[PDB]
């Protein structure tokens, strides 16, 4: 028992981190097989970031201008190409520590672990959710660019995020591993609106099921609701509307606890309308939305 | 910017995890050099756990009864000994993945990362604090015994905790790597009182400094206090009394923010007396005590 904001073990990803330097800019790269992936803004100076013409800036660079260092080992760059907002540096050596991996574009509301890195060296690991507005509320400083987000399915690492930038609001934006930004963002030093965010309803419900499994049950009530009624409350409180697809993925937790999904919605409705009354759920005084139903099942069943 | 409950990268510890089976009990072991460390209750059956005589139970075991498997690789056990509540199984092969390491006994209030494991395989990583009452509020299921807690100082892993058991209250107890329990606990299936716990005051103050660094400043007020006055409030609210040693370790954060430690104590006093007023600090609606002053500096400076 107990429920923590647990990250995946980061070892498989640590073995892929390298430092990439181009000119006077150093950031992190991800070395998988014989390719190093990194944010394309490694080719910019500070003056370039106002409105970079990436195609023109990259034309001034040759393979030998990309310095890639895997801790101690220096990699020889034999090709370079830009794909969306990432650079792919072909190296002459396949990473001996390449885990089985996939590149995936996650949906908003899904969770993943981030291995925060600086100068190609891992600093720490944390779990977070991709917000419905496609930002992440990470912990990143200058030099963290190129740090990646990922999930693990037994021996396979699915990389879903590469960090690119911090918005003026202090939230983070980045791309999938094909260099496509999540959200409307562009890799430029310009103030950019992140959409209105919402709370990930299906994850709050999953976390309430995690609370019941772990013995925190005070919020369970004698009520039920309907999807329609619940969604009027969700709209008022800036929660994502709940759909039958969300009810379906909550099925395993409903079955494990014997609490019908709409009865848990009625508990969530009462918590939204009344607050927590100075009480806590799983050590939190707010409704937590960074655990998916899959995360709750994995954590509560001890999947390796 | 941003502030997360960040764990150390777990790769160096993942390389040390093995599965240990003795009879019908399987748990995790830590393979460092040519020794595997694991909880001594691997030698018990369920009937034995009521009141085990560990010396007698271990006398019935020979080296060949301890099955140690490092994923695929089977280790040959050439010696066994019990040290306090841990078994040390000497194996004929030094772990090629042994990182530089130390065994340390941490103080209550200090933090560390836990690599939760099952059957010798890592499941997830999370950061937590050793409570002032020597329990940890972990996330552990049956089979997690032998999972370890650790900190990292550049290339050195300081192992501080090995997980042994879950108390009837759902909190966790374990030992240092010499097998000495933290707290009054014994490795027996008996209800055992954990002391009265308190909130780690110096860590709440460190986290308020982390909040100011990251832009959450609403709780800063026009007041100051004294150590004596603050400690009357700390006593009323079940917080650890603040000492000059705690003020001294908060010095770097006080210097970085320009907020004198006693002025931050006055903000904490007002938060204790008034609550959060439905507001949040670093995404939390309660006062967080799982970040030490060292953690805040490390996270806010990007140490690798
Ligand atoms: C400074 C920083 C922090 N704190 C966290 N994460 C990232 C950064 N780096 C940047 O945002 C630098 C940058 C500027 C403009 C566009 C792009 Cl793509 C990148
Ligand atoms: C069951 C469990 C969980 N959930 C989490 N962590 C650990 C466990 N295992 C136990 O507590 C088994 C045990 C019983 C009595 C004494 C000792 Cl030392 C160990």
């Amino acid at each position: 028992s107990g429920f923590r904001k647990m990250a995946f073990p980061s070892g498989k990803v640590e073995g892929c981190m390298v430092q990439v330097t181009c000119g006077t800019t150093t950031l992190n790269g991800l070395w998988l097989d014989d390719v190093v992936y990194c944010p394309r803004h490694v080719i910019c100076t500070s003056e370039d970031m106002l409105n970079p013409n990436y195609e023109d800036l990259l034309i001034r660079k040759s393979n030998h201008n990309f310095l890639v260092q895997a801790g101690n080992v220096q990699l020889r760059v034999i090709g370079h190409s830009m794909q969306n907002c990432v650079l792919k540096l072909k190296v002459d050596t396949a990473n001996p520590k390449t885990p089985k991996y996939k590149f995936v574009r996650i949906q908003p509301g899904q969770t993943f672990s981030v291995l925060a890195c600086y100068n190609g060296s891992p600093s720490g690991v944390y779990q977070c959710a991709m917000r419905p507005n496609f930002t992440i509320k990470g912990s990143f400083l200058n030099g963290s660019c190129g740090s990646v987000g990922f999930n693990i399915d037994y021996d396979c690492v699915s990389f879903c995020y590469m960090h690119h930038m911090e918005l003026p609001t202090g939230v983070h934006a980045g791309t999938d591993l094909e260099g496509n930004f999540y959200g409307p963002f562009v890799d430029r030093q310009t103030a950019q609106a992140a959409g209105t965010d919402t709370t990930i309803t299906v994850n709050v419900l999953a976390w309430l099921y995690a609370a019941v499994i772990n013995g925190d049950r005070w919020f369970l009530n004698r009520f039920t609701t309907t999807l329609n009624d619940f969604n009027l409350v969700a709209m008022k409180y800036n929660y994502e509307p709940l759909t039958q697809d969300h009810v379906d993925i909550l099925g395993p937790l409903s079955a494990q606890t014997g609490i019908a999904v709409l009865d848990m919605c009625a508990s969530l409705k009462e918590l939204l309308q009344n607050g927590m009354n100075g009480r806590t759920i799983l050590g939190s005084a707010l409704l937590e939305d960074e655990f998916t139903p899959f995360d709750v099942v994995r954590q509560c069943s001890g999947v390796t």
